[PDB]
C-alpha cells in the first residue's frame, strides 16, 4: 500500500513525449523488424538470396522512401541487425529514420518458447540482460521497443496459465524498458487461426487485455509511456460466417473500450495476415466507429505495408523506384485510415 | 476462454440506458440512503427525535423540492424503509422521484464486517438472497443499486487481502444486480482518514481501482451497465501538506484515466466528509482538468447535498421551504460543477 | 508482509483440540444435516410424510443408536432444526450426541446460487450474519460447522471464475468460523457427474484443492483448526472405463498429497452418491494405499451411513431397532475402513 | 480445466528417482556453486589469489575427500566452470562426484535484478535459452539444478509484487528443468537480514511458500520431482530477543507443515550465514521436532560445509589433507543432523562457531 516511485517526473515526461510522437495524428508505425529467419521466406517469395547486403538494400528501400511518407510514419521498428547498418551515403539507418521525422524502435524479445502442460501454448523469452540491451539501444538511437507474445484461440486456449504468464512477462519487459528511457510497445497477439466467430475473438481479446493491464498495474507500469499492439477483433480465418468491416470495427473498439485505460497513449494494430487493402479498410472503419475512443487508433504494420513493395522489387535494383512507390502508397492509405479519412479513391448492445 | 453470455442484447440495452439517464449531462445523484443508525446523529444534532415519521418527513422534504432540481438530479438512492414510504399526498416516494425525471436507486449491502487477521480492515456483506431482493426492488420502482466497500490508508493498509476481497464482493454484487435489470453502482471507498499526502491517496486509489476492474472482468460484468462511486483523490484528512483544488483534480483524473475503462458509463463521486462548497469546487476542478475524460464525471452526494437543508429544517415543519431552498442551492451548484461551470463567488508530476 | 494474529494461542488450541477429537483414530462423521427440502426425496422414497415430527423421529433414531457406534462417531453434523430438537426423554439432541462421545456440528451455508456468465456453475451463499449465527451455535452446543461448495467437471468446467470464487467464499466462511471457536469443515465437492475418466477427476481435484489452500492462506486460516471434506478421486458416473478400488485409492491419495498441507488435521470424505459398501471399500483402500498420508483419512458420510437404515425404517416406529441396526453396521464398517481393516466378507502413472 | 500431461510416466519416474537419491536417509547436498565473484572474498580472506587453477584446486579438495563423506553427500551443486573442470587425475569432476555415489547438480540462474517500483526488491533472471542449457547439462552429467530467488523482510517487504513475481519465475524455471530430465531445486530465500523476530520470519516464510506452491501448481510442476531449498525460520540477525534451537525448529517445521505438500520429496535447508555448528545443531533440532514431517529434512549447505575447510587450506597445497579433514567433519555432523542423531562434544573448533553472516 506504499509507493516507491519507479520513475521520476522527468523520466515520465520523456517516455510520454516519445509515445505521443509515435502515434501523432495521421502517423503510424512501419514494422520492419523481421529477423533473418523470418525475412527468409519473404526473400524467397521473390526468389532473392538471403544475404546481409540484400537485407540492407531492402531495408534501405523502405527507409529512404521519398518525403511523402514523413507525415505518415511516426515510428519504425527495426531488427537488431538493421539498427547498426547504414544507407549507401554512409548514414546510419536510425539517422535516416529520424531525419524523416520518425522515431526509432527495436525488437527486443527472443522468440516464443513452449509452455509445458498446455496444448501447444507458448510464452516469450528475452528478459535476461534486457536492461543492459535497452541502455545500449537507447544510446544507439532507439526510443521504443517491441515484445511479442502469442496466444491462440482453440478448444482449451488461451488457458488460464497462458494468459497469466504472457501478461506477466509483458509487464516485466515493459518495466525494464521504462527504466532505460525506452517506450515499450506491449504486443499480446491473439492469432486469427481457427473457425471461431467474431464474438469469440472479442471475448478472448477482452479477457486477454484485462489480464494484461492488471499485470502492468501490479508491476507499476507508467501507461502514458506505453503503446498497445493488439490484434483487431475479427472472426477466425476458417470461420464460415461473414462479417462487414463495420462489425469488425465495432467489436474491436468495444473490446478496447472495455479494457484499455484512457491513460494508454495509443493503440497500434498489427495486420496479422490481412491484405494491404483489408488492413487499411479495417483501420479506417475502426476510426470511423461511432464510439468514444480515448486513445490514438493507428497502425504498426509489417506485411500490410510491405507486400506490394517486396513483390515490385523482386530483388532487382532496377525496380527500386517501383518498389518504393508501392510502399509509399500503403503508407499514405494507412495515414488516412488512422484518421478515418481513407477512401478507395484516396446496435452496439449486440457486442 | 469460452463465452456463456451473462446478458442478452436486450438486457444490456436496459442496463446501459439506465446508467446513461442517471449521469446525463449536468445530472448527478442524491444519496439519501442513510439507515436509521446513520441518520440518528443527523437528526440528533438538530434536536429531532429519530422517529419513522420524522425520517419520512425529512426525506419528503428533499424528494419534493421544486422543479429547479429536476435537471440536476438524475437519480436518488433510497434506504429500504424509504422506498416503501409515501409523501403527504399518498404518492409513494419512488413515484415522486420518477415524476421529477429521476431514476430510483436502492442501497442493498448489509454493512461492513471485520476481516480477521488484518489491522482493522473490513469487507462488506449482503449477498445472501440478494437476487430475490433485487427482483423485488425492481418490481417496486428501483432501477439501480448501491453497495459500499470501505478501505483505509494506514501503515499496512489497505492490505492485499482487503483489496482482493472487497474487489471480489463488489463483482459478485454487480453480477447479481445486472441479472435482475438493476444497474449496480460500484463503491470502493477509500477513506480520507489519516495524515497521508495526495500522492499516497493517488497510489492507493490506482491500485484499488485496478483490482476492482480486474475483478469485474473475471466475473463477466457489463461495464456499460455500471457506474463507479469512488473517493476523489485528496490528501489525508490530517495531512500537514496542503494542495490546491487543481492538484486534487489532476490527481483524481489521472488515477481514473489509468484504471477506469472508457466503457464505464459514469463516475459519481462521493463527498467523503468534504464541506458542501468544497465538494462542489473539487467536482468543478475535476471537470475542468486539462486531460481527456471518457466518462461523465458527476456526483453521488449525501452529506454534501443535505448539510444546509438539514440545519435549516431543524426538525420544524414551518421551515420546510427554507430547508428545501438550501438543498436546491446545492443541487444547482453541483449540477454546474459536473459540467465545469460552477463559480463559488506538468501532469508528469502525478 | 506484517502479521496481525487472527487467533490467540488459546483460540488455536481450542480449534485444534476440537478438530483432532472429530477425526481421532477409528472415528468419522455422521452427516445428518439434510434440510427439509433435501430430505424430501428420501422420505418420499419410503412413503413418509415430510413433517418435523417424522424428521425428529428419524434423527432421534440415528442419534440414539446403541453404544456400538460411540467409538465410530467422532462428530455429527446437524441441520439447524435438529440442533434445537429433543429426544422423547427430553434430552436435547446435542446432549445426546455428546453423551455418546461425539462432537456436534452444524451446517451453516445457505445453498448454492448461479454464477452469471458460466455454463451452469455455482458459488455458495451464507456469509451474511454468519458470525452472529456461529456465536449462537457455539453457545448452543456446536463445535464445528460445514459449508458446501459445488463444482462440476464438463467441457468448460470448472471455470477459472468458479474455482476462484468458490475457494474464496470457503475461506471467508472458514475465517468467520474460527473467530467464533467453530472448526470449519471446508467442503469443495467436485460432482462425479459426467463421462470423464479417473485422471480427469484427479487433475481437476488437484487444481481445485491448490486453489482452496491458497485462498485459505490469503485469508489467514489456521489449518490445524480445520478439516477438509473433498470428493474421492473417481471416474465420472457415465465413464465407460473401469477402475479397481486400488486405483481410486492411489489417485485420491496422490491428489491429496500434492495439495493438502500436512498441517490440515484431517480429511473427511463425502460419499457423493456411492453406495454404502462402495464408500467403505474405497475408504479402506485409501487407508491401505502405500503412500505416506500425514492427515487422518476418514469419513463424513450422509447417504453412505443412512441408506439401509432409512429403508429398514420406512417411517414405521416398529422398525426402530431394525433401522438402527443398519446404521450401526455401516458405522462399524466405516470405522474399520478409516483404519484400513475393513473386509466386506507404478504411482508415477498418476 | 483440461489436462495436457507435461510429463510421461517415464519422465516422472526418472525425476522422482533423482530427487529421492539426493535426499536419501542420512544424505545431504554440498553447495559449491559459488561464482568467481562470489568465491572471490572467500579466497581473499585466506590470502589466496582468485584464479581458475586455485578455484579448480579448491573444488577438487572438496570433491575428492575420502569415502567417509560418501554416505553423507547425496548431491553436489556446481558452478558452470567447475562442471567442465577435471581433477589432477584427468577425471571430470562430474565423474568424480558420481564415483562417490553423489548426484551432480548445476546452478542455472543468471542472478538477481531490481524490480522497478519496489523498495530495493529483486527477481531473478536466467530463463532465456534455459531449455537448451538444461539438455546440454544433462548430457554432461548433471541431474538436478538450482535457481535462487531472494526476498527480504522489512517494513514494506516482501511486497505482493516481489512475492508473486519470484514465485512465478521459480515455476517457469522448474517447468523447463523437468522437461529436460533435470530435478529443480526451488530456492525462495528469505534473508535473515533485519531485527525482526521469530514469529515475523515464520509469518513471511508461510506466505512466501504458499505463493511458491500455488505458482508451481499453476505451472503444472511435478512436485515429487522437485526439492525445496528454503531458509530455516529464525529471528532476524539483528533481533534482540533470543530463541532456543527447539523454538527455531518448531517455527521452521510448523511453517513447512502449513505450506509444503507431502508430495515434495525433500527440503534442503540453506545455512544462510549460520555458523557450521549452528547450522548442524538447528538441522538436528528440526529433525527431532515432535511434529509429523512427510518430507526429508536435510541440508544444502555452502558456507556451513566449507568454513573450516577454507581456513584449514589457506591456499597452501601442503594443507590439502588438513582442509579435507575439516570438510569431512562437517559432512559427518550434518549427515547425523538430518537424522536427528547429532550431538556436538566440543572439538568442532572456533572456525565452526564463527558467524558466516554477510549483509546485502
Amino acid at each position: 500500500p506504499h509507493s516507491h516511485p519507479a520513475l521520476t517526473p522527468e523520466q515520465k515526461k520523456e517516455l510520454s513525449d516519445i509515445a505521443h510522437r509515435i502515434v501523432a495524428p495521421g502517423k503510424g508505425i512501419l514494422a520492419a523488424n523481421e529477423s533473418t529467419g523470418s525475412i527468409a521466406k519473404r526473400l524467397q517469395s521473390i526468389g532473392t538470396e538471403n544475404t546481409e547486403e540484400n537485407r540492407r538494400f531492402y531495408r534501405q528501400l523502405l527507409l529512404t522512401a521519398d518525403d511523402r511518407v514523413n507525415p505518415c510514419i511516426g515510428g519504425v521498428i527495426l531488427f537488431h541487425e538493421t539498427l547498426y547498418q547504414k544507407a549507401d551515403d554512409g548514414r546510419p539507418f536510425p539517422q535516416v529514420i529520424k531525419s524523416k521525422g520518425g522515431v526509432v524502435g527495436i525488437k527486443v524479445d527472443k522468440g516464443v518458447v513452449p509452455l509445458a502442460g498446455t496444448n501447444g501454448e507458448t510464452t516469450t523469452q528475452g528478459l535476461d540482460g534486457l536492461s543492459e540491451r535497452c541502455a545500449q539501444y537507447k544510446k544507439d538511437g532507439a526510443d521504443f521497443a517491441k515484445w511479442r507474445c502469442v496466444l491462440k484461440i482453440g478448444e482449451h486456449t488461451p488457458s488460464a496459465l497462458a494468459i497469466m504468464e504472457n501478461a506477466n512477462v509483458l509487464a516485466r519487459y515493459a518495466s525494464i524498458c521504462q527504466q532505460n528511457g525506452i517506450v515499450p510497445i506491449v504486443e499480446p497477439e491473439i492469432l486469427p487461426d481457427g473457425d471461431h466467430d467474431l464474438k469469440r475473438c472479442q471475448y478472448v481479446t477482452e479477457k486477454v487485455l484485462a489480464a494484461v493491464y492488471k499485470a502492468l498495474s501490479d508491476h507499476h507500469i507508467y501507461l502514458e509511456g506505453t503503446l498497445l499492439k493488439p490484434n483487431m477483433v475479427t472472426p477466425g480465418h476458417a470461420c464460415t460466417q461473414k462479417y462487414s468491416h463495420e462489425e469488425i470495427a465495432m467489436a474491436t473498439v468495444t473490446a478496447l473500450r472495455r479494457t484499455v485505460p484512457p491513460a494508454v497513449t495509443g493503440v497500434t494494430f498489427l495486420s496479422g495476415g490481412q491484405s494491404e487493402e483489408e488492413a487499411s479498410i479495417n483501420l479506417n472503419a475502426i476510426n470511423k466507429c461511432p464510439l468514444l475512443k480515448p486513445w490514438a487508433l493507428t497502425f504498426s504494420y509489417g506485411r500490410a505495408l510491405q507486400a506490394s513493395a517486396l513483390k515490385a522489387w523482386g530483388g532487382k535494383k532496377e525496380n527500386l523506384k517501383a518498389a518504393q512507390e508501392e510502399y509509399v502508397k500503403r503508407a499514405l492509405a494507412n495515414s488516412l485510415a488512422c484518421q478515418g479519412k481513407y477512401t478507395p479513391s484516396g446496435s452496439n448492445h449486440a457486442y
